[PDB]
Parts: C-alpha cells; structure tokens; sequence
C-alpha cells in the first residue's frame, strides 16, 4: 500500500483524532463516517499489541453502514507490523492462515531517520464479527489482535 511518514509531534497529533469512546476495553464509534487510528506498540505498551484510543487491543463498536476511515501508524522500532483485517478469529497459527483479508495494510517499514510510517484505508463493512491482526509470524500468536463488532 502507499506509505507516508509522519514526525512525533505528527503521530501525537493524529492518536487524538480517533472518535470513538472508550468504555472497559471497548472504544465505541457513531456517526455516518468513522475514524479509527491505530498504532502498534506505543512506548510502555506490551509487545506485540496494537492501541487504539490508549487502549490495548480493544474490542471496536462500528455502526452497521457506516463508512471507516482507519489511520495506522507503526511506531514500534525494529519491527514492521501489519493491519489486517480478516473474518477468521482466533487463536492464530505463527503463520495465521486469515485469507481472505477483508481489507488491510500489508507490512509497513520500520521507523527510520526520526520519522514513522502510517497509512490510511476506507472500508465499508457488512454487519458481522471481524479481527484486526498483525500478519509477521508469531504476533498474533502471541496476541497482537483485536475483535470488531460492526452492528
Ligand atoms: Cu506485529
């Protein structure tokens, strides 16, 4: 997919356009269009994960019908994580086995020269259970996943 890079200051800025609402480990969205902004690994978080809204792999509410506008940025030095989304749940397999991916990211490249890169997709769901995972072989394995429920 096509990457762009993104300063500290940049990526501080766009962790805060999220508009969904947190409640225990569910963040919540409403309206016509959605934005989601996810990162994996934030400093201080475990590894292997993804935040969302400073939450560690939580369980996204999307209204059936809406159109999502998901922003990811990997900020986690070393590693080039992905985001995917698939309909298959877990647990994964170190080499998850998740075809066909709904829509996604693909791997993206580690932070270099002071910068992190970050992309963004629409997506327009059907009602139903989906996943967000990490396809490099043993994140999801270890737990880098999260549910979404579109209804
Ligand atoms: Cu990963």
């Amino acid at each position: 997919t096509t990457w762009k890079e993104a300063t500290l200051p940049q990526v501080k800025a766009m962790l805060e356009k999220d508009d969904g609402k947190v409640s225990g480990d569910t963040v919540t969205y409403s309206g016509k269009t959605v934005h989601v902004v996810a990162a994996a690994v934030l400093p201080g978080f475990p590894f292997p994960s993804f935040e969302v809204h400073d939450k560690k792999n939580p369980t996204l509410e999307i209204p059936a019908g809406a159109t999502v506008d998901v922003t990811f940025i990997n900020t986690n030095k070393g590693f080039g994580h992905s985001f995917d989304i698939t309909k298959k749940g877990p647990p994964y397999a170190v080499m998850p086995v998740i075809d066909p991916i709904v829509a996604g990211t693909g791997f993206s490249p580690v932070p270099k020269d002071g910068k992190f890169g970050y992309t963004d997709f629409t997506w327009h769901p059907t009602a139903g259970t989906y996943y967000y995972v990490c396809q490099i072989p043993g994140h999801a394995a270890t737990g880098m996943f999260g549910k979404i429920v579109v209804k």
